[PDB]
């Protein structure tokens, strides 16, 4: 019945958490290849290819609805680096889908099974934080690094897809 009331969109001191996600597309062999990736600064928690054709967005959007699963029960401040995620997440999914937009046949709207899954996924951290920080930064803040770290996950992840085949 409605959204999450208690997401923020800045960091809580004492998260269990501290996570960067990124999306990533390119054209690889003639071939649109997409990659996401949830990091900390520095390790990767977790990095998958994805389906051929996958726009960045969507994979931005897998990426975050990812770090949610993962933190489920647990406290969370989860960054990204997309204006697109972040919006969506804290505003135009609910709308999208309160307006019954998202099951529809409509295709005006972009990822809408990624929208529903993540508007799901919302719900599994005790505490949750989505931040939103500008990505490819020139500087050297945890947060910058953390963005640095799950950016390169994602394109390792896509890339090392297309060449085990
Ligand atoms: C081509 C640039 C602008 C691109 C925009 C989408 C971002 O989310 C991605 O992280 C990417 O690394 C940068
Ligand atoms: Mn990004
Ligand atoms: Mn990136």
């Amino acid at each position: 019945h409605g959204t999450r009331p208690d997401l923020t969109d800045q960091p809580i001191p004492d998260a269990d958490y501290t996570w960067y996600t990124d999306g990533s597309s390119f054209l690889q062999e003639g071939q649109r290849r997409a990659g996401a990736a949830v990091t900390t600064e520095t390790e990767v928690i977790w990095a998958r290819a994805l389906p051929a054709g996958t726009s960045a967005q969507r994979a931005e959007l897998i990426a975050l609805t990812q770090a949610l699963k993962m933190a489920e029960g647990k406290k969370l401040n989860v960054y990204t680096d997309s204006r697109y995620a972040f919006a969506t997440a804290h505003v135009h999914g609910e709308i999208y889908r309160r307006r019954g937009l998202l099951t529809s046949e409509g295709r005006e709207i972009k990822n809408k099974n990624e929208i529903l899954a993540l508007l799901k996924a919302l719900f599994l951290p005790k505490r949750l934080s989505i931040i939103h920080c500008p990505g490819h930064q020139k500087g050297n803040s945890a947060e910058a690094r953390g963005n640095r770290m799950a950016d390169q996950a994602a394109r390792e992840a896509a890339m090392k897809a297309v060449l085990e085949t």
